[PDB]
């Protein structure tokens, strides 16, 4: 397969700003409020007391790594006589990974409206929407809060529904597992609707999710810093006053945490073309290795012809075409110009 | 007909810029704002790894690919307590069409002018009318931002206008096709307001579209960009404060994506005079194939008598005339130097 100078995806999960409040004993809400402290910190930067090859400074006597140094940063913390804090978002399953935003060429347009449709006929979308949705069920978008907490419940309302609200209660204890998101009664009726807004060329499945977060006293509160205090907080204005957020893009790279498919699978990673480690820098997927989103697009034509077979393919190429498949739904642009 | 140096039309379709406003429960109006949000991306383009030909990059090492590369995007969004989004536009219809606004040539003049006249009797305007009138009552105009949202209300006030307004209420389900709105009960009084606007001298027919948006909680909202941050939103300043809107040139390219009339006609094209795909980059009627509109108006003559005759003209032939018709309604300059 060619890369045409324009292929662009449009992505197909689209989540919302996680706003976060807070809920006092009396179940009133007020949105949480975070403040710019000031902090005496040591000096304990390697680069101050030592050069580089293993020197160390000799201005930087033990009189020099005395004098501590100011740095501002943000704080959030729950207030203190909050009962738990909530977090609310949306987020949206459409099916606009179907057919590419653009295409150039037409050739290379076919070999993809196609793969999509001859992957949801052999392997369906039951596999990427369940792990899409237990990052929605499961909090992982609330990526740190949820580290030092007593409990978290996702109560979760879907748009295209008929019964009462879908909840998942303690999820530290309960729901540690896929087997355990499945034996919940409304499970499989959630998954169907998204593996439906994936299928059904002009149809959506839209989430409300609402997170009850039982975190300890004073406990301090994680929301999305700002890029480039040492420290600046993604912040909305909810009732006329600022308030911490998780933003759109992180709450996105947080239910797309699925790719686990790649060498030395370990756990499980954001979609990206070269599946990029963020903690350990270390992209896997690199283009030096044949697992990247590039070289694998390049064998489009090889897994149609896989697919339009009889056999049910080898888990191998069935996690390859998982992973071309989770990176269209990221959407982007496939191009090189 | 050989194109004169000087022929040019000026438009009838004339819609403004689609103001957004935020309505809270309370029933109060505050326009939308957007704010230059700074992204971490990834390293995801193909041109970052790979050169062309598939040659990776040596300095595209699995560190390099790590390293996170900012983006600064305007972000706008539906706060967090607001009960809808309002979508405010006005679009006049005007018999500009009728006459050209300059034509050097005195017979290409009297033979376009009769070429109207000969449609507008034998083919009435209550085929482009409602076409044009279609994008206008379900949310077209609303480009992307129907695509994810609960439900959309199109009320509409026409100028010369008796009664009271025109609902056109969640039309993702109710208003789906052109029967679903032939039923509204004032529907055919609209689109004969419009072939009359279409049809008198100087007639006109003014209406005011005004689009109550059900978007989930903190929903992105899709306005326009501008021409070249990564992604800087087109905007306006309401009540002293900058809004997000959709130009006036996106809106009349949304209300004019009537052009359904092409070889391998597939979905509706923004009337062109080469119909060009955005998607799908390729010109259809390209000069190759007898469709452009500088091939279809060489044939001017051809049309006047076709249409002179007392027999229904073919569908091709009518379906050739539409789409000159409705090029000509876009206005422009038809000439060549």
């Amino acid at each position: 397969l060619k890369l045409p100078t324009n292929l662009a995806y449009e992505r197909s999960i689209d989540p919302s700003d996680v706003c976060f409040f807070v809920v006092w004993p009396d179940d009133r809400k007020t949105p949480l409020t975070y403040n710019s402290r000031t902090l005496l910190g040591q000096m304990e930067a390697a680069s101050l007391a030592y050069d580089v090859s293993g020197q160390p400074i000799k201005s930087a006597t033990a009189e020099a790594l005395a004098q501590g140094n100011p740095h501002q940063v943000d704080f959030c913390h729950v207030p203190y006589g909050a009962s738990h804090i909530e977090c609310s978002f949306s987020v949206s399953f459409s099916s606009e990974l179907r057919q590419p935003y653009k295409c150039n060429s037409s050739k290379v347009k076919q070999t993809l409206v196609q793969l999509v449709e001859l992957y949801e006929t052999k392997i369906g979308w039951t596999e990427l929407a369940t792990r899409y949705l237990m990052n929605i069920c499961n909090g992982k978008w609330l990526w740190k809060n949820t580290r030092k907490a007593y409990c978290w419940n996702i109560v979760l309302t879907p748009w295209p529904w008929n019964g009462e609200k879908v909840g998942f209660e303690d999820i530290r204890t309960n729901y540690t597992s896929r087997q355990d998101f499945k034996n919940n009664k409304n499970w499989s009726a959630i998954v169907e609707m998204i593996k439906t807004a994936f299928s059904s060329t002009d149809g959506l499945a839209i989430f409300e999710v609402r997170a009850t977060l039982h975190l300890p006293t004073n406990a301090m509160v994680r929301p999305s810093q700002v890029f480039t205090n040492s420290r600046v907080f993604q912040s909305t204005t909810i009732d006329g006053e600022r308030s911490p957020i998780l933003g759109a893009f992180k709450t996105g790279a947080a239910i797309a945490t699925i790719d686990d498919w790649y060498p030395e699978a370990t756990e499980p990673l954001r979609v990206g073309r070269f599946g990029v480690h963020r903690e350990d820098v270390t992209c896997y997927r690199h283009p030096s290795t044949g697992k990247d989103f590039f070289s694998i697009l390049q064998q489009a034509e090889h897994y149609i012809e896989v697919l339009s077979a009889n056999k049910t393919p080898a888990q191998e190429t069935i996690n390859d075409m998982h992973f071309l498949m989770a990176n269209l739904i990221k959407g982007g642009m496939f191009q090189h110009k």
